[PDB]
């Protein structure tokens, strides 16, 4: 199954997110990553689920918070991802 990893990044972070609320919880997924970007360098992948940003649940973030956090000089993520095969 999937595994959960913490990612910490310091100085954009070179990724974008998509959101969905179909199952009763808002979820965030990595929409795309830049190959040379900071997030990809720390192992973030397209299709990863973002469980937390800066230790806050995806379901406990609004759009303004997302944008603010992605603009700051450091960023923490908790991600759920399929292991590499």
């Amino acid at each position: 199954g999937k595994v959960t990893h913490s990612i910490h990044i310091e100085k954009t972070y070179g990724f974008s997110l998509s959101s969905v609320e179909e199952d009763g919880i808002r979820r965030l997924y990595v929409n795309s990553v830049k190959e040379t970007g900071l997030a990809s360098k720390k192992g973030l992948k397209a299709g990863d689920e973002i469980l937390e940003i800066n230790n806050r649940a995806a379901d406990a973030l609004n759009s303004s918070m997302l944008k603010d956090f992605l603009s700051q000089p450091s960023l923490g993520l908790l991600v759920r991802t399929y292991p590499e095969l």
